[PDB]
């Protein structure tokens, strides 16, 4: 983020204190456009060298913040923003972030020496970088509650409680207070739980060994570590206190908590004096914070030495934690409710205008008129609204946890509107285990193949190349490492034995030892090893890489002419194949290369030896999930780095690419490299599917920008994709306004997961920080679960909107109808209606889960859609008609009359007006809940969640019992009894008529009649995504 800054000290003690002693009212006003509010009161102008209050000025940012400056100990002026420290430097006369001496301005020589820091005073290093800990703040209950109890909604609720108390409506005020307290408790619990769960991810404290200049040693706590300090890895122990660079020795770590992959990763000592150092160059020579150490070996001497380079939030996990906690925006925002709220507000305004008009006709005193008029606007805003909403997210998260998906959440609703998904091939769409079908000897005989053979008999460079070209290690009493290396070593039958210090057991010629090793990285598809055995003239070198890459990394004469056909035959069958190569590596070059640690020299003029053939089968759950996802018109795309033929075969097996397919290849020598197209198996078939290679996608995006947009739309199989290209592909797809989610397993695609709208990890076992979503089950069947849960949550939220609006308007209309005559509902009646009937039903409404199968129809877009408003208005017409009919029916019977213009106060409540209206409205409050809560395409039937049905039945039974002329609970509580037996036959008949009419109307509106009418004359809507979608019609 880019932004300038400015600051100045406080205004000198004087008029400002006294003026904003009174000017505290505009606090709510300044919540919008806060820059002027801080310019007043606090901020004068000052030079940019003695600032205390520090504020930002935009360069690309749109928000605003103010910061506090602190000095310690040169007084070291500094300030912290978003967890990043900034320190004033005299030479530059500007604030500088704490990254000096890092990011390529220090070389491997000074870094290499950099020993023991110094027996210096603690001020210089500790103060600048601070304590080494990722401090997630904690707050006390009084400190926490003030952050949400000051919202304008709760201020208005307090105003209402004050208003009702002045009117002697004691009971209703208590109900409002209880509901507000419940809402506050729910929000506080949510915030506390989220903060606590995030805090657990941060590691705990411990103490390590740290050396000092000379020969001294120390046993200090981890909190005292600072950059430049050298520490010794303890007893091959556990977690890494902080990021550090390995200067001496070799070890391996488990980076599942940071990269999401549980496969052990080898690390090697940092080369000396090569050049400037950086995280990218340090990837295979550094240890990241929060990563376990499995085994460490002392190359030479009694210690394995690492040098700390980053501490606190600056560490690798610190940035991920900051990005987890601080956020920026989904860009699928929901700012569409303002106009619906305005539409509701205009009705409220006209209703209160009518109330104040008619209320004057009753000659009510000049003071009682205004309070009773204000009561209308007071009741329009529905209490418990925040409570019904904070609980929906809790329900969704709890249900997701129950199924083994651990979401970090605002993306629950986002995941329900996915339209394109990316998948990896190995591990994700297929089995992790690998079966070896043998090797193809190529070490002679006119370069001709010797036919595959699953053997271990012959002795030669190929056998020991297989036996030693790996990075296996012994943990406890079993080997651990890459499954592919384990399977290869199993085929040979050689056993890993417990300068080189690693050797193979089986000794047909003689036992073999490994002098040097180069670990793998996803950027380059190869690994190297230096091997020596007794009696050898000089050590040899063996490498293992992708067949295509190594085929071009060896002597051109050695590789056979028909290598392409040989590689295509096995790959086209669905096998996963590799290649092996070896180098004579003469004596002096062999000795110097290992000493100098230069990798380029070893991976030079090699000689191809053979190919390993592996069998990798699809997971049984892969095909049904893909078929179900694709049936609902959701695009599925394969992003893989494997060979293109194998990826195409797997995609065909998975069910993808049913119709014709085509290939685009890099075969062109012209400087622009015009890309030809070939039919996998002439006109331009618009039903074609496109498959691209890594370099092909890398050059097309560069040289043919305008051909790219209609290639991504049709691309299905991406092969030989580099780890950085996956993120590029994900970002490019989003430029088409796509909503892309990705499911990845390996560590190479960690960056792609972050870029995607929703990222799901399959092999991970906890709610880590790498991806927003983590799946404990190693299968792709979780994506449909996420999609269905998201759409169900969205539908539940819309239903909550509708029910809350209906209840608010119903209460408003009932109160106004009472106002038309001369009477008001009793305070106890309001307490009942609000606290019990509305709240218990609203809170329990969101319990029902998602449907068992996905549907073609997508969830609703916005509230302003004609069907929602039309249904609301029709339901209100029905409700008001029912209420007015019930009211008018009473006049037929001999019923006396209320003492209008005699008392005209809420003390004559024992009358026939409030009784019937209350009885009819109480039933409607429950009837409306069922009508709108009903669901099918996205939610399970209403009778699925037992508690909601039980509560509805209990409330309906209680109300019906009340109606059926009891001698109790109906007289003392401001209700009037009637001897005529019109309850069962007529009043309940009208209630049932309302019930059936509302449900029939809701069914009619649910059916496609309202939507089909809107289809005329055109169909296009105002949503901008349709503008990009229509381009597919022109592109196909
Ligand atoms: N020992 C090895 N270490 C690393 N990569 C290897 C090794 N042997 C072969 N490879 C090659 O790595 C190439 C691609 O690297 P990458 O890590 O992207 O493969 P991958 O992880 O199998 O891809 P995917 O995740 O799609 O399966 C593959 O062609 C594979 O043959
Ligand atoms: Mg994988």
């Amino acid at each position: 983020r880019l932004s300038g800054y400015c600051g100045s000290p406080w205004r000198v003690i004087g008029y400002h204190v006294v003026v904003w002693m009174m000017a505290g009212i505009p606090l709510l006003l300044f919540r919008w456009k806060p820059l002027w509010g801080v310019r007043l009161r606090l901020r004068p102008c000052n030079l940019a060298h003695a600032e205390t209050l520090v504020i930002e000025i935009r360069d690309k940012e749109d928000s605003s913040w103010q910061l506090f400056t602190v000095q310690v100990q040169r007084v070291l002026r500094y300030y912290l923003f978003q967890g990043q420290r900034y320190i004033w430097i005299e030479t530059q006369q500007a604030f500088y972030q704490v990254s000096l001496l890092d990011h390529g301005r220090s070389c491997d020589d000074v870094h290499r020496s950099r020993h023991g820091l110094s027996l210096q005073d603690q001020m210089v290093r500790k103060a600048i970088y601070g304590p080494n800990v990722i401090s997630i703040p904690v707050k006390s209950y009084p400190q926490l509650l003030v952050d949400e109890a000051l919202n304008p909604y709760y201020g208005f609720q307090a105003f209402s409680i004050a208003l009702w108390l002045a009117d002697h409506y004691y009971w209703y005020a208590l109900c409002i207070f209880l509901i507000s307290s419940i809402s506050i408790c729910l929000s506080l619990y949510k915030t506390r739980k989220q903060s606590q769960t995030l805090r657990d991810m941060v590691k705990l404290s411990m103490r390590v060994c740290v050396c000092r200049p000379g020969g001294e040693e120390e046993w200090v706590d981890s909190s005292e570590l600072v950059p430049g300090d050298c520490l010794v890895l303890p007893q091959e122990g556990g977690l890494m206190p902080c990021d550090a660079a390995l200067v001496a020795g070799e070890c391996m770590v488990n980076e599942s908590s940071l990269t999401g992959e549980s496969i052990p990763v080898l690390k090697t000592a940092l080369p000396e004096g090569l050049g400037p150092y950086c995280a990218e160059t340090h990837r295979r020579h550094t240890l990241f914070c929060g990563t376990l150490i499995l085994q460490a070996r002392a190359y030479v001497g009694p210690h394995v030495l690492a040098v700390v380079t980053r501490t606190g939030f600056c560490t690798a996990k610190g940035g991920l934690v900051s990005s987890i906690l601080h956020p920026p925006i989904n860009f699928k925002f929901y700012k569409h409710s303002m106009k619906f709220v305005a539409a509701l507000s205009v009705l409220a305004l006209l209703g209160t205008i009518y109330s104040i008009f008619i209320l004057y006709r009753n000659r009510v005193p000049l003071n009682e008129i205004v309070i009773r008029a204000l009561d209308l606007v007071t009741v329009v805003v529905p209490p418990a609204l925040p409570a019904a909403m904070t609980v929906c997210t809790l329900y969704a998260q709890s249900r997701l946890r129950r199924q083994g998906i651990f979401c970090i959440p605002l993306r629950i609703n986002l995941g329900g509107k996915l339209q394109l998904v990316c998948f990896d091939k190995t591990g994700t769409l297929t089995e992790d285990g690998l079966d070896v079908m043998g090797v193809v000897p190529l070490k002679g005989q006119a370069f001709l193949p010797l036919v595959p053979e699953p053997r271990r008999l012959p002795v030669g460079p190929l056998l020991r190349a297989l036996a030693t070209c790996h990075a296996l290690s012994r943990l406890q009493d079993t080997p651990v490492g890459d499954p592919m290396d384990l399977k290869m070593v199993e085929s040979t039958g050689w056993v890993l034995e417990e300068e080189p210090q690693l050797q193979a057991m089986e000794e047909p010629p003689v036992p073999v030892s490994v002098l040097h090793r180069f670990p793998f990285s996803s950027a380059l598809q190869r690994m190297s090893v230096v091997v020596a055995w007794p009696g050898a003239t000089q050590p040899e070198a063996y490498v293992k890489g992708s067949p295509e890459l190594v085929a071009g990394l060896c002597n051109p004469e050695t590789v056979p002419t028909d290598f392409a056909q040989m590689l295509q035959s096995y790959t086209a069958a669905g096998y996963r194949v590799v290649a092996l190569a070896s180098k004579p590596l003469p004596t002096v070059p062999s000795l110097e290369a290992a000493q100098q640690l230069t990798r380029d020299t070893v991976e030079g003029d090699l000689s191809l030896l053979g190919l390993l053939v592996m069998r990798n089968l699809l997971k049984p759950q892969t095909t049904p999930v893909i078929q179900a996802l694709r049936r609902t018109r959701i695009r599925a795309v394969m992003v893989t780095g494997d060979n293109l033929q194998t990826a195409v075969t797997v995609a065909r097996g998975c069910g993808m690419v049913a119709p014709q397919e085509h290939l685009i290849i890099v075969h062109a020598t012209h400087p622009e490299r015009g890309q030809p197209a070939s039919l996998e198996f002439e006109p331009d078939p618009r039903s074609r599917h496109l498959a691209l290679s890594g370099p092909t996608f890398g050059i097309i995006v560069k040289h043919f920008p305008k051909l790219l947009p209609k290639v991504l739309v049709q691309g299905t199989v991406f092969a030989r994709m580099a780890p950085e290209q996956k993120t590029e592909l994900v970002c490019e797809l989003q430029k088409l306004q796509y909503c892309v989610g990705m499911c990845g397993d390996g560590a190479n695609d960690c960056g792609a997961l972050k870029a995607a709208d929703v990222g799901i990890s399959l092999s991970q076992a906890e709610a880590s920080v790498v991806s927003p979503f983590t799946s404990s089950m190693a299968s792709i069947e979780c994506v449909p679960m996420v999609i269905r849960e998201g759409r169900c949550s969205l539908d539940t939220s819309f239903s909550v909107f509708k029910y809350m609006a209906l209840y608010s308007l119903t209460q408003f209309i009932s109160v106004l109808i009472l106002y038309t005559i001369n009477t008001n509902l009793g305070d106890l009646q309001f307490l009942a209606i609000d606290l019990v009937i509305t709240t218990t039903v609203a809170v329990l409404m969101s319990r029902t889960g998602p449907a068992l199968v996905l549907g073609r129809v997508r969830p609703p877009g916005a509230l302003l859609s004609v069907p929602v408003l039309s249904s609301l208005l029709l339901q209100m017409v029905l409700v008001t008609g029912v209420q007015l009919g019930g009211y008018f029916l009473t006049l037929a019977q001999p019923w006396f009359v209320p003492l209008n213009r005699t008392v005209a106060a809420p003390d004559n409540l024992p009358n026939y007006e409030n009784t019937v209206v209350f009885s009819l409205s109480s039933f409607q409050y429950l009837i409306l809940a069922a009508a709108v809560s009903k669901g099918a395409p996205f939610r399970r039937p209403l009778y699925t969640n037992v508690p909601f049905l039980v509560a509805l039945a209990l409330l309906s039974s209680v109300l019906v019992g009340l109606v059926l002329v009891p001698g109790l609970l109906q007289g003392p509580l401001a209700l009037r009894n009637i001897t005529d037996t019109g309850f069962k036959l007529l009043l309940l008949g009208l209630v049932t008529l309302n019930f059936v009419g509302a449900f029939m109307l809701e069914s009619v509106l649910d059916q496609c009649l309202p939507a089909c009418l809107r289809r005329l004359r055109p169909k296009r809507a105002s949503k901008k995504r349709f503008k990009q979608l229509e381009r597919e019609l022109a592109e196909q």
